[PDB]
């Protein structure tokens, strides 16, 4: 379809590209950089690790390498049992869904561990060894938030575009 | 290897699209890889802030550059170039299978268009011009009353700030003649 053919696989590399060439050094100095108003020594290693227990960069390497995989399995799959329509239909309905299932999963890991797609400036932390309660300031928050939300917006509109396709099929029967 | 990549693209163009808005586009390219990102690399190593306060040096950069020139340049490029890579994909799959490649192609000029005059209004209103001062004054939570910090290389980055501005100003200028062009045939 259209779609399919297009609007799909263009948005992948627009995602890629988003990726590899501009946010990889925004992320660049994530450790280098967080400042905590303390003389405790780990107050630093704990209180970036709780508030950050998986960088944002990473999450999105995963969810690209995860919602790649049924496009390149069904490839292979077929071109093996065509070297030695219903069977096809499957795959394809079938490889169409999963990709839906991924994206939302990711998408909804990103709400509930980051409390929403906007970064603060300010964090507060009584993790021990840290004593009461210390005052750390985060690095670029502002552009990450810019590509935090550009990188939302993108993989919205690719659940759009599956959930169309799927359904110009289910009517043709 | 990237002769092949362009030859496809370098045809199904008009007489100065096929020479003069691609040639401006590497030349666009060249500057970001090549030169300018040397410059930007030590953006927030070299800011100095005349302060005790921790954090308040994160602050007070993070006041004022917004999002880097750099990575307005980057998404800028990759948004202008779209329109070409969809034509040649679209167009040609067809081909292998005159008003519909008209109506496509003089969208695809129009959106071109579009893309770099938004994104040179957003150098303006952000940036407040295209120079690039020596000294910031900051007073944002938790700096005291107000701070002085020091920019890194404030004259080697306000030249190619004007010099990309310069050469986006000119594809603008080559867009719109292409347009004349098309519109006066009808």
């Amino acid at each position: 379809t259209s779609i399919g053919k297009i609007w799909l696989t263009v948005l992948f590399i627009f995602r890629i590209m988003i990726l590899v060439v501009a946010a990889k050094e925004v992320w660049g100095d994530e450790q280098a950089d967080f400042v905590c108003n303390t003389l405790q020594p780990g107050c630093k290693n704990v209180c970036y690790d709780h508030y950050f227990p998986i960088s944002h960069i990473r999450l999105w390497a995963l969810q690209l390498i995860f919602v790649s995989t049924p496009a390149l399995l069904v490839a292979m799959h077929v071109a093996y049992r065509r070297h030695e329509e219903g069977s096809l239909w499957w795959t394809y309905t079938s490889s169409i869904f999963f990709r839906v299932i991924f994206e939302a999963a990711f998408m909804y890991v990103f709400y509930v561990m980051y409390d929403g797609f906007s970064m603060q400036r300010l964090v507060k932390c009584n993790a021990w060894p840290c004593p009461n309660t210390v005052d750390c300031f985060v690095s670029r928050p502002t552009e990450k938030t810019v590509f935090t939300v550009f990188m939302i917006a993108v993989s919205g509109i690719c659940i759009l575009l599956n959930v169309t396709e799927l359904c110009y099929l289910l009517i043709r029967y």
